[PDB]
């Protein structure tokens, strides 16, 4: 209860929209239109973190499930997944780490750097239909920043 949330969508900077492939998988896609109905609509919470001007801890979870992105190791490797818990003690101030992400915003757009593993960010990958993952290469080809959009659902 002592949360504040926050709705909205994300879109990363190539300007592809999330939604949600399989039941634990989001998926960036070139969407548009009414079609724009697919797209993930996530309930953004400010969490217990190191605050900043810069960085803001937050979570991400789907807006009304009981689902939230995670950071864990699968295989030695940071890897980014869904995560469902119970619906009745979420969301709460002070989240697990592995929930926590701290958005920063770089050029009127964002980036969210997993708090569990430093430099390890949320990415899409250039090409479509490619599962939204825990990268830890700024630059590159894959892209980490994003644009926010509020809503409300």
């Amino acid at each position: 209860a002592p949360v504040r949330s926050l709705n909205c969508t994300l879109r990363d900077s190539q300007q592809k929209s999330l939604v949600m492939s399989g039941p634990y998988e989001l998926k960036a896609l070139h969407l548009q239109g009414q079609d724009m109905e697919q797209q993930v609509v996530f309930s953004m919470s400010f969490v217990q973190g190191e605050e900043s001007n810069d960085k803001i801890p937050v979570a991400l979870g789907l807006k009304e499930k009981n689902l939230y992105l995670s950071c864990v190791l699968k295989d030695d490797k940071p890897t980014l997944q869904l995560e469902s818990v119970d619906p009745k003690n979420y969301p709460k101030k002070k989240m697990e780490k592995r929930f926590v992400f701290n958005k920063i915003e770089i050029n009127n757009k964002l980036e969210f750097e997993s708090a569990q593993f430093p430099n390890w960010y949320i990415s899409t990958s250039q090409a479509e239909n490619m599962p939204v993952f825990l990268g830890g290469t700024k630059g590159g080809q894959d892209i980490t920043d994003f644009t926010m959009q509020f809503v409300s659902s």
